[PDB]
């Protein structure tokens, strides 16, 4: 199995990219980091900025997650991150995506020791 860590770094980090490079970006990006198996995961962010840049929020602005949840972090400063949504024409196994860039703040929850992202939130 995976740990938590390594599970978000494998669905939510691509440092290699300062943006997505073209339309097929998430098309591409959901088969290789292997979100389309088992069947089409419907959304999911990548993060495009250093490892550390993105661990480092975990000691940024706290706030609540979603469910609720208090170990919730919110990025001081935008990033570029680019959402895959699943579109109509997709259909396991064939998953389609849509990709759609933006600059925005990332919230993560995090846990452990080293205490690193486990969770995307959401983006502002």
């Amino acid at each position: 199995k995976e740990t938590a860590a390594a599970k978000f770094e494998r669905q939510h980090m691509d440092s290699s990219t300062s943006a997505a490079s073209s339309s097929n970006y998430c098309n591409q990006m959901m088969k290789s980091r292997n979100l389309t198996k088992d069947r089409c995961k419907p959304v999911n962010t990548f993060v495009h900025e250093s490892l550390a840049d993105v661990q480092a929020v975990c000691s940024q602005k706290n706030v609540a997650c979603k469910n609720g949840q208090t170990n919730c972090y919110q990025s001081y400063s935008t990033m570029s991150i680019t959402d895959c949504r699943e579109t109509g024409s997709s259909k396991y196994p064939n998953c389609a995506y849509k990709t759609t860039q933006a600059n925005k703040h990332i919230i993560v929850a995090c846990e452990g020791n080293p205490y690193v992202p486990v969770h995307f939130d959401a983006s502002v």
